[PDB]
């Protein structure tokens, strides 16, 4: 079963590509944020809780730090399993949370990762104790238990997290290139950096969809529906969320699963969810195709 990316987990995505590029893991940002969700939710210093494979105490290390040593870890998995001949990426997974040992386990072994290997290495390093573990995926499995070693269930909890529209697609692929920049007010355009209803005049221009300047213009010029009928690619808009002449205050780009790309202070991704953003939400507008 299928899950989203929090907002906590996305804002370390800027730091996670720049430390996956300087280790040749660049194709692996989605693995590695998955990593983040299923490690500490994207809300702990340590957010990939790589202080372990450094052989320092739990929670030693600063979020940077804790990306940087995260990204030359499994780097380090994905070579260790190379040159033992194994191809899978499930392998590389599972010993993020296992160790490197258990490439070598599977490497003589089949060459492949799974559930029932992922099993025995943990009966075998156990001592064969089990330990209660109330996941619905280990519940359906087994009744709820797992072998008191790591998690046995890893691979399957972070591909939870790997499973829109072409106007969607081109708008985030634009938007995406300025996550972690600072809001400018006024600014429309990559030079001078964005605020909400500069960044989405922008990136839509660049998929084709001419939008007026403002916030209120572009919620004048859309088709509105409410954000539980919303789509990835509408706009959603909200009100007094600053003191400003106009209904409309703010826009963000709606990224489907109850949250937003938005201009943000930095540009990034927001949970809709929250108190706050429920409080200011009007609803959301489908741009004119
Ligand atoms: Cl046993
Ligand atoms: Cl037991
Ligand atoms: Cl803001
Ligand atoms: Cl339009």
């Amino acid at each position: 079963t299928g899950m989203n990316l929090s907002a906590e987990v996305l804002k370390h995505q800027p730091m996670v590509e720049k430390y996956a590029r300087e280790n040749g893991i660049s194709e692996y940002v989605n693995v590695l944020l998955a990593i983040i969700q299923v490690e500490s939710g994207g809300t702990a210093e340590d957010v990939m809780q790589s202080s372990e494979s450094l052989g320092l105490p739990p929670n030693s290390l600063d979020t940077e730090s804790s990306i940087k040593q995260g990204c030359k870890y499994f780097a380090s998995l994905l070579s260790s399993s190379k040159n033992q001949g194994i191809d899978d990426l499930n392998v590389a997974i599972q010993s993020y949370n296992y160790g490197g040992g258990y490439v070598g386990y599977v490497a003589g072994k089949g060459k492949k990762h799974t559930f029932n290997l992922a099993e025995s290495f943990a009966r075998e390093k156990s001592g064969g104790k089990k330990v209660t573990y109330t996941n619905p995926i280990a519940v359906a499995k087994n009744g709820g238990w797992r072998w008191n070693y790591g998690n046995m269930f890893y691979v399957e909890l972070v591909n939870q997290y790997l499973t829109s529209g072409e106007l969607a697609q081109k708008v985030m692929n634009e938007a995406l290139k300025y996550q972690g920049w600072k809001y400018v007010y006024g600014g429309s355009n990559p030079n001078t950096s964005f605020d909400c209803s500069g960044l989405t005049q922008w990136c839509y221009g660049k998929a084709g969809i001419s939008l007026p300047r403002t916030a209120q213009a572009q919620y004048d010029a859309t088709q509105h529906l409410p954000l539980s009928q919303a789509k990835a690619g509408d706009l959603v808009f909200f009100h007094s969320t600053y003191n400003a002449g106009s209904y409309v205050t703010h826009v963000g780009i709606y990224v489907g699963n109850n949250q937003m790309y938005h201009a943000g202070d930095p540009i990034g991704y927001a949970d809709l969810s929250s108190s706050y953003w429920q409080q200011h939400l009007i609803g959301a507008g489908r741009v004119k195709q």
